[PDB]
């Protein structure tokens, strides 16, 4: 089955319901508080006022969700680009990321970045796999940065390299919009 | 000899004279747009509500200056911190950096951050020696991750481990007045 579209506010309970576990029980995120439905409608809208956000839906429920943000925050790093990839319990493995992230990648290629990064809390054995096979590389590992759960944790860095990193970039473009 | 001390905002222009060629010259900064005097005020008072700013003094003027910073916004990584020191050019580079280092460490150290992280614009034989030789150890490196100069310029992270990597940390506290 399967469609990747465009993500909306609409589509905060459902990307609530996938990610709250996750901050819950979880070290995959940093996140300690369980964020509410209103809040994740908040980052959905903010988000999509410059970066794509995506949703995959089997029969016309949300299966996963994909956004990307910004790298770092001075001027120079404005051609890097954050990637978040999430799919709901009970839909894993059956190529739920990798179709986001088809589709994901090219959409920011396209916008101008010239390079995307995958933050994994570590060991999360699946999540490197999918990121080796989608051809990523492993740039860096920030060894028991965060405390969570009782336990200090690794996050490695995954690196897509679009290419073109030529000598006079355009600053990237708005998905849809804004500059 | 170089004496270091706490920072304060009227010590901005002189800090200015350090960072302004940083920012107009250099890869040593991502900023790309020099800084209001007003800014950098604001910058070294705001920082101090929680982390330690200093300056390195050599008869009586600026000759470098230090501070820490937040790693990243999650609350999972407040345990967390990024060091950033810069030295005016011409004499004892090395050994005003090292001085600056050998306060701010320990002062990170007592206020219960577990590491600080250094970012460094690679190549930069010099920084990195003195980074190896204080007992930081390089975990990544991004490459070409910014444009600045018409060059892409790779950063390399440099972790400095405090220990005390325990199964109940206390949140860390602010530097001179709670945070
Ligand atoms: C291990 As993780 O929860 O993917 C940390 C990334 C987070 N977006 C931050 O920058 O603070
Ligand atoms: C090359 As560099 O100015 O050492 C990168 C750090 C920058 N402060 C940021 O995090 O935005
Ligand atoms: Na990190
Ligand atoms: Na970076």
């Amino acid at each position: 089955g399967i469609d990747i579209r465009v993500a909306r506010p609409e589509d905060a309970e459902e990307i609530q319901i996938i990610y709250a576990p996750i901050v819950l029980n979880t070290a995959i995120s940093f996140e300690e508080a369980v964020p509410s439905v209103e809040q994740m409608r908040e980052r959905i809208s903010t988000t999509l006022q410059t970066y794509p956000y995506l949703v995959a839906v089997r029969e016309g429920r949300v299966v996963g969700y994909a956004y990307a943000s910004q790298h770092r925050a001075r001027a120079a790093y404005r051609w890097a680009v954050d990637v978040t990839v999430y799919v709901a319990e009970g839909q894993r493995r059956s190529g739920i990321a990798r179709q986001l992230y088809d589709v994901l990648l090219p959409v920011l290629k396209r916008l101008g970045y010239r390079s995307a990064y995958a933050g994994i809390a570590l060991p999360n054995e699946g999540s490197v796999g999918l990121h080796e096979r989608l051809g990523f590389q492993h740039i860096g590992t920030f060894p028991q940065v965060g405390f969570k759960l009782d336990a200090w944790h690794d996050v490695g860095y995954w690196r897509f390299d679009f290419g073109d990193e030529g000598l006079h970039p355009e600053a990237p473009l708005g998905f849809l919009s804004q500059i």
